[PDB]
């Protein structure tokens, strides 16, 4: 499987990183891609595609490199499975909210409620570990 996120200061990398330890737990293998670093072909052949990215700017994604590869991504993705997670400072998700929507009207199934934490998991861990075996068992 593979977890494709960006992130600051390091909250949705320490998500992603959790959420790989359920996944891998679980008894399954999974890398964690940084977005810069991944390949778009090599990536259209999982089943699951589990992205994550924190809010930015006023509760969107980041610009400059998260948001292009969505758009990149956003025409060769109907019909797959998505799974959606991020950290957030002082909104309430509305960017999670946002992704979410965008995602379905791709033409994506959206696996599990997406998982959501403020600033750091630090209280939140068991929660990244539980949401990476759900995953696991689709
Ligand atoms: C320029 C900037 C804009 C942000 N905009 C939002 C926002 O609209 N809503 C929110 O809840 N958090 C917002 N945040 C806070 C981050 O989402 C939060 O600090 C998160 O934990 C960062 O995770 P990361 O280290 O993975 O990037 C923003 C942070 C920065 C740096």
């Amino acid at each position: 499987m593979k977890i494709v996120y960006w992130s600051g200061t390091g909250n949705t990398e320490k998500m992603a990183e959790l959420i790989a330890k359920g996944i891998i737990e679980s008894g399954k293998d999974v890398n964690t891609i940084n977005v810069s670093d991944v390949n778009i072909d090599e990536l259209l052949n999982e089943d699951i595609l589990i992205l994550g990215c924190s809010a930015m700017t006023d509760e969107v994604l980041e610009e400059s490199e998260f948001e292009p590869f969505i758009e990149e991504i956003s025409t060769k993705i109907s019909g797959k499975k998505v799974a959606l997670f991020g950290s957030y400072g002082w909104g309430d998700g509305k960017w999670m909210r946002d992704f979410e929507e965008r995602m379905n009207g791709y033409g994506c199934v959206v696996v599990e409620t997406p998982l959501i934490v403020q600033n750091e998991p630090d209280e939140a861990e068991q929660d990244c570990i539980e949401f990476g075996k759900k995953i696991a068992n689709i």
